């Protein structure tokens, strides 16, 4: 089917995203509940990212995993581009983290497990996400973590704050699948602490701290969590833990559900 906007009943705004807003939507024939992100053609052309969006649709057409948000397809009119997306009823992990300030070890390890599984699937079909962050993680009906937004994704090897990016990427160097592993380490830190490890008021300071791998743990972080994060956040990408090593880490096994 060739989708048009007239096929959908538009609901309430679900959030404000990269190049436009995400709305709740219902397909008129089947009454199916979904999400539509509305992007503008001018904004996509001016950024020179139209090929990246075409790649995302392509990449998402092949990917099938319960911990990955579905992109069903897209369509456009005169001015706007519409992404047909799976609805995530429990919102962003970003919103959940603001609500709870920080997650307990049980919730964190469960998310990391789910993340790792999703990434393990992506890396086997050789896809790197490159944009792992709380705002690109959503929660399904049963509170399961779902990864979204493959706009910055590439095949290995090869917008916002610098917080989740590894030293190789910020320095404009060569990078592979191990970037998602660094971002997972940043995630795990932020989930438990409430803020990312290299957080700063300035871009330049954040750049300094990532380059040096300059970060400390607060007193309440356990040694098990400290171990995982330290072994994920290593300047040398080849020295970082693999996803299987993460899923088999003592602290993950002990706290994950
Ligand atoms: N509760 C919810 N339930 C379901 N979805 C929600 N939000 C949508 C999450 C997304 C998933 N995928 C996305 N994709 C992109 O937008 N990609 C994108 C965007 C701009 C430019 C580009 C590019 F052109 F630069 F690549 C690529 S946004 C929410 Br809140």
């Amino acid at each position: 089917r060739q989708w048009t906007l007239e096929d959908f009943d538009i609901g309430r705004p679900l959030g404000k995203g990269k190049f436009g807003n995400v709305y709740l939507a219902r397909e008129r024939q089947s009454k199916f509940i979904l999400a539509l992100k509305v992007l503008f053609k001018t904004q996509l052309e001016k950024a020179g990212v139209e090929h990246q969006l075409r790649r995302e649709v392509e990449i998402q057409s092949h990917l099938r995993h319960p911990n990955i948000l579905r992109l069903y397809g897209y369509f456009h009119d005169a001015t706007r581009v519409y992404l047909i997306l799976e609805y995530a009823p429990l919102g962003t992990v970003y919103r959940e983290l603001q609500k709870l300030s920080r997650f307990d070890e049980q919730r964190t390890a469960t998310y990391i497990t789910e993340l790792a599984n999703a990434l393990s699937y992506c890396h086997s079909k050789r896809v790197i996400h490159r944009d792992i962050k709380p705002e690109n993680l959503l929660l399904g009906s049963n509170g399961e973590l779902k990864i979204a937004d493959f706009g910055w994704s590439v095949h290995a090897p090869s917008c916002g704050t610098l917080d989740y990016l590894p030293p190789e990427m910020i320095e404009g160097r060569m990078h592979d699948e191990k970037v998602d592993l660094w971002s997972l380490g940043v995630l795990c830190y932020e989930f438990l602490v409430g803020m990312p490890p290299f957080e700063a008021h300035t871009y330049q300071e954040t750049y300094r701290r990532i380059s040096r791998v300059e970060f400390t743990f607060p007193d309440f972080v356990t040694e098990g969590a400290r171990d995982l994060i330290s072994r994920l956040l290593k300047h040398n990408a080849s020295q970082r833990l693999t996803l299987a090593e993460v899923l088999e880490h003592p602290w993950i096994k002990a706290n994950s559900s």
